[PDB]
C-alpha cells in the first residue's frame, strides 16, 4: 500500500511535467492568435491558473454594451508566455490550496478534462490537464507515501 500509492501518483506527475518537455515555447501562444481556445482547452488552461489564484480581466461586453470581467483574455495572456510551463513546474506541490481543488473537483472525473482524452483535441495541451489531475493525486499519496513506520506493511 504504501509503496503501491507513491508509485501510483509518481508516473501521473512525472508523466505530466515530462509532457511540457516535449512541448514548445511557441505552440503555446499559438493559442493566443486565434481568435479563442477549444472547448476542451478553455478548462484545461484555466485549470493551471486556478491553482494559482489568478484574478479575470476587464472589458466592455460587446452583446450588453456594458462593463463586464473577462476570465478568458486573463487565461490566454498565460499561454502567450513562452516559459509558462516553466512555473507551473517551479510551483511547490505543498501549498496547494483546497479552494483551487475543488472547483476541479467535479472535472477531475469529467470526461473533458482528462488526459486521455485532451490528446484526441490538444495533443499538446494534454501535458497541461495532465499535471493538474497529477498534482491532485502526488499530493494525496504524500500524506503516507514514505511515513516509515513499524507496526505497517510488514508481514
Amino acid at each position: 500500500g504504501s509503496q503501491a500509492d507513491l508509485a501510483e501518483a509518481l508516473p501521473l506527475l512525472e508523466a505530466a511535467l515530462k509532457a511540457l518537455d516535449t512541448l514548445k515555447p511557441a505552440d503555446i501562444t499559438e493559442v493566443k492568435g486565434m481568435k479563442s481556445p477549444p472547448a476542451g482547452v478553455r478548462r484545461v488552461l484555466e485549470a493551471i491558473c486556478i491553482m494559482k489564484g489568478v484574478k479575470p480581466a476587464r472589458v466592455k461586453d460587446t452583446a450588453s454594451g456594458r462593463m463586464v470581467d473577462d476570465y478568458w483574455e486573463a487565461s490566454k495572456k498565460m499561454l502567450m508566455e513562452f516559459d509558462f510551463l516553466d512555473s507551473l513546474r517551479k510551483f511547490d506541490k505543498d501549498h496547494i490550496p483546497p479552494e483551487v481543488i475543488v472547483k476541479i473537483r467535479p472535472f477531475a472525473q469529467d470526461p473533458e478534462f482528462q488526459p486521455k482524452v485532451i490528446e484526441k483535441q490538444s495533443v499538446a495541451c494534454a501535458g497541461l490537464c495532465s499535471w493538474v489531475i497529477a498534482l491532485e493525486k502526488y499530493d494525496k499519496v504524500i500524506k503516507e507515501v514514505e511515513p516509515k513506520r513499524q507496526k505497517l506493511r510488514e508481514a
